[PDB]
């Protein structure tokens, strides 16, 4: 809970879809998708090492 790995990925229903990473709690890794400014949620990061810094693997 309070857990945003739990969070799936984001394409957040808007007008800007831009390439993102999300961070996949059945790797522990992250994939890339098409993620939106204003109708989404959090589990959106620019490159997997960021993602890996949020969330991580193990």
């Amino acid at each position: 809970e309070t857990d945003i790995c739990k969070l799936p990925k984001d394409e957040g229903t808007c007008r800007d879809f831009i390439l993102k990473w999300y961070y996949d709690p059945n790797t522990k890794s992250c994939a890339r998708f098409w993620y939106g400014g204003c109708g989404g949620n959090e589990n959106k990061f620019g490159s997997q090492k960021e993602c890996e810094k949020v969330c991580a693997p193990v």
